[PDB]
RNA sequence: ACAU
DNA sequence: CGATGT
């Protein structure tokens, strides 16, 4: 219903998927980036979507924010609450960083205890997400 | 079909 | 038009 302003909203932006990936999140309220990852030379959209919320809950962690996360992800959300990424890509010599990357957010998801709501960023309702890459 |  | 996903 109601845009939850006090909230970390996170985004993925690529050229080609997959290909070079990378995140960022950003104040819902004031659009301040926040986080920002280098981008990875190979990756999936989903995987990028992936990383940038276990980040974001990694980063409200350490900052003591009870902040809920915004991503459009259906995909990532689900992957999150599973705490395992069902991605197809393959894995070799180009895809291995983003897939050590993955496979560290999920070893991070099973080792620490968080209360984030992880919610669902309505673009039909609402526009695009405040970290999009345009 | 929906989310990207 | 292509791809990643539930
Ligand atoms: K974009
Ligand atoms: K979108
Ligand atoms: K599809
Ligand atoms: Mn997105
Ligand atoms: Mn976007």
């Amino acid at each position: 219903e109601e845009i939850i302003w006090e909230s970390l909203s996170v985004d993925v932006g690529s050229q080609g998927n997959p290909g070079i990936v990378e995140y960022k999140g950003v104040d819902t309220k004031t659009g301040e980036v926040l986080f920002e990852r280098e981008p990875i030379p190979i990756g999936t959209n989903n995987m990028g979507e992936f990383l940038a919320i276990v980040h974001g809950l990694r980063y409200l962690k350490e900052r003591n924010s009870r902040k809920p996360i915004y991503s459009d992800s259906q995909t990532a959300i689900k992957w999150v609450k599973d705490k395992k990424a069902k991605s197809t890509l393959v894995r070799n010599e180009e895809t291995a960083l983003i897939w050590k990357l993955v496979d560290e957010a999920e070893e991070w998801l099973n080792t620490h205890t968080y209360e984030t709501p992880i919610l669902k960023w309505q673009t039909d309702k609402w526009g695009e997400i405040k970290a999009d890459y345009g």
